[PDB]
C-alpha cells in the first residue's frame, strides 16, 4: 500500500541540481531562529539562505554546512543544513534555496514571543510513513479550519527500513512527499524505532545513523549533549522530547538533562508543559502493550511532580486519550501496582494512526480498563489549540471525516493555572 | 575518606625505565584460547609486543598489539598498550613479557579446559571494589582463599576515582597497580558501573565510559556484541552473559537485539552453567538504591525466566544479599499481580557489591526481610561460585571480619537445565 | 578525441551480481614473497577475502583484506578491496579467486625466483597508457611479445581521468576494466605522473592522488618509506627504487631523507641490477617539458652517479627517448661547467612514455641531436628489460606499426658493478 | 651548548592560575583588518574568548576562538588557543585581553594603515632566531632600533627544539615565553624553516612541521591557498608572499599552481613592494648549504624576474649577504648560458639567518667573493626594511657587538616598478 515511485508526490524539482527535500525547524530555544534543511543530487552546491521579511525587505544571507552519507549500496545526495538567526517574533519570512544554479523560493511565519497567554495551534501527527493513507491525513491536516501552524512529530517518519537494505530512497521520496507543509511551517522532530536502523547484517550498526543526518535538531539550545533529546520553548508552551530507544538509566545524559530540564520550567512565562517520545507509557491497544513500562518507572513521578499538562506517543497505530491518572505508589511488597485517578497527573494520548505503510492496530485488551477515556482503530490526526493560559483544546480528526469532523474533542484545563477535573 | 593515601605499598610504581605497570589480563577470544594482554608504560611509548610461551612446549613467541592515549579535563594518560595473544593451548601454564624494549617483567596465567559439560571451575565474585583499606583486605581475602578462583567475575564499580576533583584519574592509575597482584594472573570478566560513566559536562567531558574504556579492553565482537559494554564468553562450562545497565535497552536498540539472539545461542548441552553480569540489582530489599532495577527487570526477567538462568551476579549496593528463585512478570496493569511469587524455574539474584569501595557500608535494610530475600546482610566480603560438575555448583560468601576460610553463608546451586529439583 | 568509447569490448563489465571488477596485483613485499590483490565491487560491498592455492600442492587458503570507499566531486566509487596474500613460496604458480559471496572470478600468477645474483627475468616498460586506440595496440604488443614479459614497470599517468569534465572518475572504472587482462596475472609496479595529481580546488578537491592512491596499493611500508608515493622493491636480480616528481625533495623532506638512506642498503652482491623509476625524465631532448625535469636533477644526480645505477626509466614525454652514459654534476654557478659530458659511472636514462595516452605523440625535438642523447624517435611502442645474468641486460624497444617480434632499438647493458665497461652504441 | 638555560629570567612563567603564556599575534586576513591571537594554557584548558576594544571608543567586544591539544614522543602539550579579530579600523591602537576565565592578562597592538601606493611602513628582518644568549641580543637590538619596526618577517627555524633528545618540545614552550615580549605586542610573519620539520620517523614522528602547524596559525585561506607553509598578506604598501622550501614545488603540485596565480593577483599600483619570503635562499656564496637552493631556482627564479620582485629574503645560512641584482635565467642545456648576469628586473637576494640561532655562526666563504655578491660578512645580527613611499625604500643591517643604532651596511632600494635606476 506504499505509495509507488512515479507517483505526483514525489515528483522532483526541475533544473540542474533543484533543491529537493526542503524541510525547517525551529533553530533556538526561544523562537527567534529556525534551520533550514535541502538535499541536491546533481552537485554540491551552495549551503546558502536568502531571506528577508515582508516587512524589511532587506536580504541577508545565511551559510551553514554540507554533509554526505553511505548506507550498504546506498550513496546520498548532499545534505544541506543552515540556521538563520536574530529574526524578529510574529514576522513573515521569505527564504531561498540553490542559490548557485536553481534557485526555489519558500516562506514562513516566526512565531509570537513567549508569554502567558499567547495563543498557538499545533498539530499533532505520529507514525506517517508514504502509503496512500499517509497522504490522505496529511490533506486533512493542511485543509484543518483550526489551521495548524507547528507540527509535533512524535515518530516513525519514512519507514525506509522496512524495504530491503532499508532502501533509502524512500528517505528521498518521504522528503519530497512532505516538503509541502514542513518547508512552511516548522515540525519538530522525535525519534521512534524505525530511525534506529541497527542493521549489523549488513554492518550498519551505528543508531539512528540516516535520520540524523537528514533532520537536525536545535538539541544545543537546551544543554543536551545529543540530538535525541531536547527542548523548545514557542508561543505559551515548553516542549520536552525525549528518546525511547538512548538509555535512561539513572546517571546517563538524557535522564540527567531531564531531572534538570524540568527545574527550568517557568509556568508563568510558558504554562503549557507538552512532553513527546515515541513508545506510550500508557496503552492499552495489544500491539506494543506494556513496551513502555521501563520508561515509565523512571519518568512517570517526575512528570506527576511537575504536573505536565500531556504526553503525546505514537508507536501504536491507532488513537487513544488516557484520564489523568498515575501509577507511581508502588513499592514491591506493599501491591500498589493500579493506576488511580491524579489530578497533578498528565493526560497521555497516542496519537501514532497517520498512516505508516496502511495497517491499522485494531486488537484491543478488554476490557477497556478505567484509565482509557477514548479509544479506536481509525487513521487520522490531532489537533492541540491553545486558547489561553488556563484552556486549550484537542481534537481528532479521522481520514474517514470531513475535514471539518471532531470523532474525539475534549478542553484541557492548565495544571499550574486551573486544574479543574477535565474528564 | 578511607582512600588509602598515595605512598602506600599497594600503589608503588615498578622500578625501572619505561617499567610497564598496571599490568592486567582478560579472555580474548569466545571460548578461551586467547587472552587480552593490557599494561601501561609512563616514560615513553614503548613497545607493544608480548612474549610468551607454554610450559608445555617453551618456544617463545611475539604478538604485536596497539598502543593508545587519552585526556580527561587536565590529565593526561600514560600509553596503554593492548595485545591480544592467540590460539593458546587449553589447561595449560603460560608465561608472558611485557615491556620487551627497556624494562621488561614477566608474569604468568593458566589457560581454561575446554568448555564442556562437567569441566569444574571455580569463579570469584568482586563487585564495587574501590581503593580504601577495606578493598585491599577484600582482595587478600581473596588471594589466600582456599577454594582458589581461577577468574574474577567483576561486576562494576572500578577505581572510584570520578568521586575526586576533575575524576582525578591519577587514581585510576593507582587502582591499576593495586589489582596488579591479582589480574595480571588470572582474568577478570569486566562488567560497567555506575561510576564508570564518567559523564561530566561541566567539564566538557561528554563521552560516557571514556576513561573506563580506553583501561578496560574487552572481547565483544566475538559474540557479535557491537559495543564493549555488553558481551558474552563461555570458559569452562560457564557461558557468562555481560549487560550494560546504563546503555540503552529499549527494544530495538542494540543492547537489546544482541541480548534476545544471544540467549538463543546458549548451547546448554556444552556450558550447563548461564551466568549473567550486570550492575544494578533487579532484586534488592535495602533503602540504598531501592528499585533502581525495576527499569531493567521489566524488559529482560520474563527472559532469565524462559531460558534458566542459573544465576544472577550484580553489584552498587554496598553489601551482601542473595535472593530465593523468585519472578514478578504476571503484572497486566490492571490485573493487581505484582508481589514476586516462588518460582523455580528463575534465576537466583545475589547482590556483591560489598568488596570495599571508599570505606562505606549500606546498612539499612526493609524490615522485615521480604519473601523473596533469603540471606543477607551488611558486611564486606567477597564471593565464590564453584562450579563442580553439570549438576551441583556451590556458592559461597567470606567476610573480611572472619578468617580467610571461613564461609558465612553458603549454598548449593542445582542445575535449571540439568537437574531442576528445589534448592531452597 | 581518439579515446576508446565507453561502450567497447575492452570496457565491458563482469557478468554476474556483483561480480568483481577492475582485477589488479602489484608485489607486495620487499623480496617477493608477498601479492596485494586489489579489485572493486559495484553492487554491494561484498567480501574482501581471497581464496588461493598453489597449482602443484593445491591446499586452499583464505586471506582477508579491507573494503574502502571515496568521493570525488558529485562521483561516487564502488567498493574498493585491497588484500595481502603473504608467506608464498618462490617461482610457484598460484591460482585465486575473489568474489567469495556471490559471483566469484579465478586467476593465477607466477611468483618470482629467490632473489640472487644471476636470476634471469624481464621487465616491460610501459608509460603513459591512458585508454586510447592507441594505448590498446601497445598493451596487445606486450602480451604478444616473444620475450614474455614477467612484470611491468610503469612510470606513471595511468587513466587520464582527469582530461574529462570534473575528473570523471568513471574513467578510471574503465581503465581498470581494460588493463585487467594483463595486471590480473602480473603484478604492475606502481609510479605517479602528474596526472594522478588531481589537485582541483574549483571543485574542492585539494588532495593530491585522492583516486590513485585509493585504488592502487603499493607495498611501502617494507621499505621503511612513510608514503606510497616513493618505495622500494627488490624482484629477482633487480632492486627497484620508486620516486615521486610531484612530491617534495628538499633537504631534510621524508622523500629526500627516504632515498638517501634507501641507496646505502643496495648491496650490489646480493641484487646487482640498480633500477630507478620516475615520471618527469631527467634528461629530455625533446620539446613538450623540455627542462622540467632540472629541479630533481640537481637534487639527485649526483646521487646516481655515486651509486653506479644502472638505467634510469622515466615517462611524461609522450616519445621514446635513450640518452648516453653522461653526468652534469660539475656545476659551481660561475665555474661554467654546465655542460654533459661522457660519464661511464652514470646511469642511462630512457624516456618511454609512449604507450599511448589519449593519441598524441610528441614529435618537435630539438635539432640538432644533443650528444648526450643516443637515440630518440615519435612513436608509440613499448620496452622490454630483459636480465639475463649478473653482467648482462638487453633493452628492446618495439614500436606499434611494428610485428610484435620487431625490436626497432635495441642495447646490451653492462652491469654498472660486475662489468664496468663502455657499453654505448 | 649556549643555549639558554631554562631558569633564565626570558622563560619565566606568568603568575598565577591558569595565566595564558606564550602570547603572539600575526596577520588575520588578506589585507589587514584582522589578527589572529594565540596562546598557552597549562593549567586546564580554559577559555578561548578575546576581549578587545580601541583605545579611541573603548567599545569592549568578545571573539572566541579555538582550542587545541598535541603529542610529540613522550611530551603532551599544555592547551593551544587561536582566534581571530576581525573586521578592525584602520591605523588604530587596540587593547586585548586573554585569560578571561581565570588569570587576565593584557597587551596591545596598532593596526597598520590602509593598503595603498604610498603609505611608509618599517619592516624588521629577523632570521633562524633559536634561543641561544646571541638570540636575545638580536631580539633586544631590534626592540631598541631607533628606526622603529612595526612588523618582523621570520624568515624561518625558530626555536630548534629539535636539536634536543626527541626534539625536547618543553623548548618550543620556552621559545614561545622569550618572544612574546615583542610578538604578543606587533605580528610576525611566519615562513617555515628546516628545523620546523621535525620529522623522525625513528620515534613515530612522520607527520611534517606537526608542532610549529599547531603553535603558529597563518591566515592562509585569505590567498586561497590549500597549505599554512604557502600564503601572501598585504600590509602598507607591500605585497608579502611567503614560500615553503620544503615542501612540493614541481610543476602541477599545489604551491607551484598556487604561486603561478598568486603572482598574476599582484598590483603594484596598490602594493609597490613586492616581497618574497623563504628559508633556503636562492643566491648563496658561503659553503654551509651552498646550491641547496638550485632546485627551487630553476623553477620560480624567471617568475621573480618576470614580475619584478624587489627583494627575496631567506635565511637558513647562519650570516649576513646582499646580492647584485642579477638572473641564470637563460640557461638550455647545451646552449652554456650558466653565469649570471647584471638584470634591472631582477629582485635583491638578502641571506639574512644570523639571529643567533643556538650560538654558531657560518664563516667559511667561498673565495673569492664571486660577482653576483655585493656584500657579506659573518656576524650576528638582524635587518631592517623601512619603505618610505612608492620609489624609496631603505635597507639596512644592525650587528650585535655594534650600538642599537649602528648600521654596518645600508643601501637604498628602488622600486623595480615604479623607480627602476640602478642601485
Ligand atoms: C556432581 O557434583 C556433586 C557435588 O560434588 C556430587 O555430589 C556429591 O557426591 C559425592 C559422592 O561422589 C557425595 O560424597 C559422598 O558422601 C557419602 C555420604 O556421606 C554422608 O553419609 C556418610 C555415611 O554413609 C557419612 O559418613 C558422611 O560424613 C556424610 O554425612 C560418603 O559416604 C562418601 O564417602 C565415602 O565414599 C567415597 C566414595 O567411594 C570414598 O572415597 C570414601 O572413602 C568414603 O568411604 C562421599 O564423600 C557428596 O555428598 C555429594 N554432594 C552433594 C552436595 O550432594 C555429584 O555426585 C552425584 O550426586 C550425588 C547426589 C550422589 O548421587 C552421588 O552418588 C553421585 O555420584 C556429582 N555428580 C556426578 C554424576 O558425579
Ligand atoms: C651472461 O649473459 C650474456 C648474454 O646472454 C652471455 O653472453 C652470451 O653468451 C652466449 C653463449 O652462452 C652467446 O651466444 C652464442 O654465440 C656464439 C657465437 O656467435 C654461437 O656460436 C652460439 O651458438 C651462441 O648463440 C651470446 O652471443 C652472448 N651474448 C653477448 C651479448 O655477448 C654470457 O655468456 C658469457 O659471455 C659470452 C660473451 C660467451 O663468452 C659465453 O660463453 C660466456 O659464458 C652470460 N654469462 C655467463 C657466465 O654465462
Ligand atoms: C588540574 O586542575 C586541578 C584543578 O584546578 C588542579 O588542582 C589544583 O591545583 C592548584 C595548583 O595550581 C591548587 O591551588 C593551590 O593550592 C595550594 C595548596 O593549598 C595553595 O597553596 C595555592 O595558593 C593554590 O590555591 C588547587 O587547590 C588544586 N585544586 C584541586 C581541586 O585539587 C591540578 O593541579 C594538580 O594538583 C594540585 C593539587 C597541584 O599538585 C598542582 O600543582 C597539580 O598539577 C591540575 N592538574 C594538572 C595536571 O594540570
Ligand atoms: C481562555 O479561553 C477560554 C476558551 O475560549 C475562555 O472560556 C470561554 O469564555 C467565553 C466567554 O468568555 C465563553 O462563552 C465560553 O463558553 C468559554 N469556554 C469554556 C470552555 O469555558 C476563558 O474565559 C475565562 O474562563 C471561563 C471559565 C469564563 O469564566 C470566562 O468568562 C473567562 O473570561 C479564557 N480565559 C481567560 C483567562 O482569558
Ligand atoms: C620617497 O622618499 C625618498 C627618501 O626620502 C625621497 O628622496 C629624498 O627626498 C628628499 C627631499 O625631501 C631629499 O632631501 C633626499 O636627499 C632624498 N633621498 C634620497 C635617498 O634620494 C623621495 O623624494 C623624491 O625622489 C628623489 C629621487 C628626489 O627627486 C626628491 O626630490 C623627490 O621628491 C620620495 N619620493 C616621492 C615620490 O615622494
Ligand atoms: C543515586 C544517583 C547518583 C547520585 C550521585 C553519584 C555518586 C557519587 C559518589 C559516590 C557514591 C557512592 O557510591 C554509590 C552511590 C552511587 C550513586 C549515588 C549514591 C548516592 C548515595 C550513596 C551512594 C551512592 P554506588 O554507585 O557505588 O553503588
Ligand atoms: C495526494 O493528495 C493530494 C491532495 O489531496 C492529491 O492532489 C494527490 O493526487 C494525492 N496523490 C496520491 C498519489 O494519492
Ligand atoms: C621523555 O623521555 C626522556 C628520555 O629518556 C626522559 O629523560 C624524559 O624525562 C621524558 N619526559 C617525559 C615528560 O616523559
Ligand atoms: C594490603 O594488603 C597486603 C596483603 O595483605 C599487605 O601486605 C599490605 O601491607 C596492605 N597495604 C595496605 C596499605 O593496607
Ligand atoms: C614506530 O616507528 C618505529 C620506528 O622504527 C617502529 O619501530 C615502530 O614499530 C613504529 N610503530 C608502529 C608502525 O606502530
Ligand atoms: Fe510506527
Ligand atoms: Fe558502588
Ligand atoms: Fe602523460
Ligand atoms: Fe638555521
Ligand atoms: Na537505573
Ligand atoms: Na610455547
Ligand atoms: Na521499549
Ligand atoms: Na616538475
Ligand atoms: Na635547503
Ligand atoms: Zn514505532
Ligand atoms: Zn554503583
Ligand atoms: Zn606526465
Ligand atoms: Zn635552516
Amino acid at each position: 500500500r506504499d505509495m509507488p515511485l512515479d507517483s505526483d508526490v514525489f515528483r522532483v524539482p526541475p533544473g540542474y541540481n533543484a533543491p529537493q527535500q526542503v524541510h525547517i525547524t525551529q533553530g533556538d530555544l526561544v523562537g527567534r531562529a529556525m534551520i533550514i534543511s535541502w538535499v541536491t543530487m546533481d552537485e554540491p552546491g551552495s549551503s546558502a539562505v536568502r531571506y528577508w521579511s515582508e516587512k524589511n525587505g532587506r536580504k541577508r544571507i545565511a551559510k551553514g554546512k554540507m554533509s554526505t552519507y553511505r548506507f550498504f549500496n546506498y550513496s546520498s545526495g548532499f545534505i544541506h543544513h543552515t540556521t538563520i538567526r536574530k529574526l524578529k517574533y510574529n514576522t513573515k519570512y521569505y527564504y531561498e534555496v540553490g542559490l548557485r544554479n536553481t534557485t526555489r523560493r519558500f516562506s514562513f511565519i516566526t512565531p509570537p514571543q513567549t508569554g502567558l497567554d499567547v495563543p498557538y495551534t499545533f498539530g499533532l501527527i505520529g507514525d506517517l510513513g508514504q502509503s496512500f493513507d499517509s497522504n490522505t491525513t496529511l490533506s486533512h491536516y493542511e485543509l484543518s479550519p483550526k489551521k495548524g501552524q507547528t507540527v509535533l512529530f512524535v515518530g516513525d517518519l519514512s519507514y525506509a527500513d522496512r524495504y530491503p537494505n532499508h532502501d533509502n530512497v524512500r528517505w528521498d521520496t518521504w522528503g519530497r512527499f512532505t516538503e509541502r507543509s514542513v518547508a512552511y511551517q516548522p515540525w519538530i522532530w522525535t525519534a521512534g524505532n524505525h530511525e534506529i536502523e541497527f542493521a549489523p547484517e549488513i554492518n550498519e550498526t551505528e543508531p539512528f545513523k540516516p535520520f540524523s543526518y537528514r533532520y537536525h535538531v536545535p538539541y544545543e539550545a537546551s544543554q543536551s549533549t545529543s540530538p535525541f533529546w531536547y527542548s523548545i520553548k514557542r508561543a505559551s508552551a515548553h516542549i520536552i522530547v525525549l528518546s525511547s530507544y538512548s538509555a535512561y538509566g539513572r546517571g546517563t545524559p538524557q535522564y540527567t538533562w531531564l531531572k534538570k530540564e524540568l527545574r527550568k520550567v517557568k509556568r508563568s512565562e510558558t504554562p503549557w508543559l507538552i512532553v513527546l517520545m515515541h513508545s506510550p507509557l500508557y496503552n492499552s491497544y495489544n500491539h506494543h502493550f506494556m513496551e513502555g513500562e521501563a520508561m515509565r518507572t523512571k519518568f512517570e513521578a517526575w512528570f506527576v511532580k511537575y504536573k505536565v499538562d500531556v504526553v503525546f506517543a505514537g508507536h501504536v497505530h491507532a488513537y487513544e486519550r488516557s484520564e489523568r491518572v498515575s501509577n507511581i505508589a508502588y513499592k514491591i511488597t506493599n501491591g500498589l501496582c493500579t493506576p488511580v485517578k491524579d489530578q497533578s497527573a498528565p493526560v497521555y494520548i497516542t496519537i501514532g494512526d497517520a498512516g505508516n505503510y496502511g495497517v491499522i492496530d485494531s486488537n484491543m485488551i478488554q476490557p477497556q480498563p478505567e484509565y482509557s477515556a477514548f479509544r479506536e482503530a481509525s487513521f487520522g490526526h490531532g489537533m492541540f489549540d491553545i486558547k489561553n493560559r488556563t484552556h486549550a483544546h484537542f481534537s481528532w480528526n479521522r481520514n474517514q471525516d470531513g475535514v471539518a469532523v471532531e470523532a474525539d474533542s475534549v478542553w484541557f484545563f492548565n495544571r499550574h493555572w486551573y486544574p479543574v477535573d477535565d474528564s
